[PDB]
DNA sequence: TGTCTTCAACTGCTTTCGCATGAAGTACCTCCCAACTACTTTTCCTCACACTTG
């Protein structure tokens, strides 16, 4: 009945410590935001909000 | 003596990335707690009978 996981469960499945914190990670110096159109910028630029 | 064949039980996975917002188990046990009522507690107060008198 929901037995605390051991190191084998800790390392595998969807997570696989390898998959959730090694093959992909959170990163610093990053932001996420809803994108808004704008034709006046270059086609190679990105409009960054002053925040 | 030696090699071969099918079935059923067992293994591991089968969208990604984030918000929310975290909450909730529970038997067995209880000692603690809050209660109503009664009972008990500490200081204080005030009167009273007998022998004897004449």
């Amino acid at each position: 009945k929901v037995p605390i996981p051991g190191v084998k469960q800790a390392l595998e499945k969807k997570e696989g410590l390898f998959r959730k914190h090694m093959m992909g990670k959170r990163v610093n110096y990053a932001a996420r935001s809803v994108i808004s159109p704008d034709p006046n910028i270059e086609t190679n630029e990105i409009g960054v909000p002053p925040v």
